[PDB]
């Protein structure tokens, strides 16, 4: 029993994490087989950021330039080249703590574990979600740029974030490992921001699934809505559109608690009109929507992922 | 910017996980160097429940009884051995994957992240905080017994906690890695329960100093309080006194934010007599209270 936001065991991702450095810029960087990846805003310079021609700026180079550092052991490059904003460091060594390993690209809502990195050393793990307004609510000092995103499936680990920039309002912005920025975003320095947030409702339910599980069971209602009816209110409240895909993946949760989808929406209906009564779901002064369904079922249920 | 709760990277952990099996019984060993830790419950039955005589159990099993399995590598047993509430097995070979560890012993209010392993497998990892009760509001499920919880310092490992048991209100109950319980607490199916938890207040003023640091600020105001009178509020609140030892820890923060503790006293004071008008502290509308100091200089800037 018990519920926390929980991370995937950062032991395979940790292996890779390596230190780049071009210039006086220096960053973190994923090492998988004889390649590491790197943000490509590391081959800038002051003088340059602001407005960039990172193709430009790029070729403009060499390969004794970038100083991989694993360790304290030194990688010789061997051969560098863009792929949309990641830059990727040919070398002359695999990772022999390579994993079984994909890039992914997730979906706003969808959760991933972060491994945070300064200077080629993994210091800290956390769970995040992708924001509706494609950012992260993450936490970053300086030098985490490099810091990769992921999750776990069996022993495949699905890299599916790289950290770039924090926006003014304090948020985290990144691409995937392709390079395709998440959101409305470019790597340089210019005022910059995000739509205005919205709650996840699919993992709110989950959420709340989560806590029935555990027997907080305050908070259901009696009755019953309709995804129609439910959704309307939801617009209000900075809510997103439940679909009915988000439904049939509540399938498990309902028949394993003996409640139902849209009776929960029913008890959510509620608890964002009238709010809580000075009471706590899980302890938590508000609603979480940072647990996907699988998450949930991940915690509750659950698998190991080695 | 940005405040995350944030375990320690698991991955030194991981490498000392194992499965460890007597007659039917399965839960989680950590093994270090040629010794394997686990729960010494691992040798009881289903009529040892209430009542082991764990020393007449133990100079009761055979070192062939037990199976510790590392991935596809069962190990060999040649020892075991009875510290406390925790058993030792002596196996010929030792983990390759061995960190630079210590055992240490946590106070209550001091954090540490938790692996969550299920079968020699781990699963997940998250941060606890050890309650003024001796209990961590962890999340575990059956066959967790072994996860261990740990801090980091210069890929040094400091193991601090070993599951043992789920307590019925569903905190859990362990002991340090020497095998002493935290708290009142014995390793038997004994109905038993924890003391009525408390709010660690030093943790929720770093936390507060933590919100400051990071530009919030809805919460403060021009009062001060004397340790005392501020001790006297928090008391009627299930919080937990402070001690001047907590007072000079807070000393950093007060300095890198120009807020003299006393003074952030008197703003948590007035938070508890209104609660928080809807408004929010780094996005919680509650007071968080597993960030210690250390955890709170650790994560914020310079
Ligand atoms: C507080 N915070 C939250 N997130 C971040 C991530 N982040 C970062 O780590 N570094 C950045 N600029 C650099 C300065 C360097 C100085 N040296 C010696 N080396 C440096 C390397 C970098 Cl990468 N930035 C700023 C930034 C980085 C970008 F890649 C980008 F496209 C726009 C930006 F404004 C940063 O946000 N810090
Ligand atoms: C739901 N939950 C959350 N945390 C825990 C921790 N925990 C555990 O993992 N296992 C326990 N009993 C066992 C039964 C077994 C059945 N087989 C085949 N093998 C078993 C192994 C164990 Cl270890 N317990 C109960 C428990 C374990 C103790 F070590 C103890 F001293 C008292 C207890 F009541 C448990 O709490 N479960």
């Amino acid at each position: 029993s018990g519920f926390r936001k929980m991370a995937f065991p950062s032991g395979k991702v940790e292996g890779c994490m390596v230190q780049v450095t071009c210039g006086t810029t220096t960053l973190n960087g994923l090492w998988l087989d004889d390649v590491v990846y790197c943000p490509r805003h590391v081959i800038c310079t002051s003088e340059d950021m602001l407005n960039p021609n990172y193709e430009d700026l790029l070729i403009r180079k060499s390969n004794h330039n970038f100083l991989v550092q694993a360790g304290n052991v030194q990688l010789r490059v061997i051969g560098h080249s863009m792929q949309n904003c990641v830059l990727k460091l040919k070398v002359d060594t695999a990772n022999p703590k390579t994993p079984k390993y994909k890039f992914v690209r997730i979906q706003p809502g969808q959760t991933f574990s972060v491994l945070a990195c300064y200077n080629g050393s993994p210091s800290g793990v956390y769970q995040c979600a992708m924001r509706p307004n494609f950012t992260i609510k993450g936490s970053f000092l300086n030098g985490s740029c490099g810091s990769v995103g992921f999750n776990i499936d069996y022993d495949c680990v699905s890299f599916c974030y790289m950290h770039h920039m924090e926006l003014p309002t304090g948020v985290h912005a990144g691409t995937d490992l392709e390079g395709n920025f998440y959101g409305p975003f470019v790597d340089r320095q210019t005022a910059q921001a995000a739509g205005t947030d919205t709650t996840i409702t699919v993992n709110v339910l989950a959420w709340l699934y989560a806590a029935v599980i555990n027997g907080d069971r305050w908070f259901l209602n009696r009755f019953t809505t309709t995804l129609n009816d439910f959704n309307l209110v939801a617009m209000k409240y900075n809510y997103e559109p439940l679909t009915q895909d988000h439904v049939d993946i509540l399938g498990p949760l309902s028949a394993q608690t003996g409640i139902a989808v849209l009776d929960m929406c029913a008890s959510l209906k509620e608890l964002l009109q009238n709010g809580m009564n000075g009471r706590t779901i899980l302890g938590s002064a508000l609603l979480e929507d940072e647990f996907t369904p699988f998450d949930v079922v991940r915690q509750c249920s659950g698998v190991t992922f080695q």
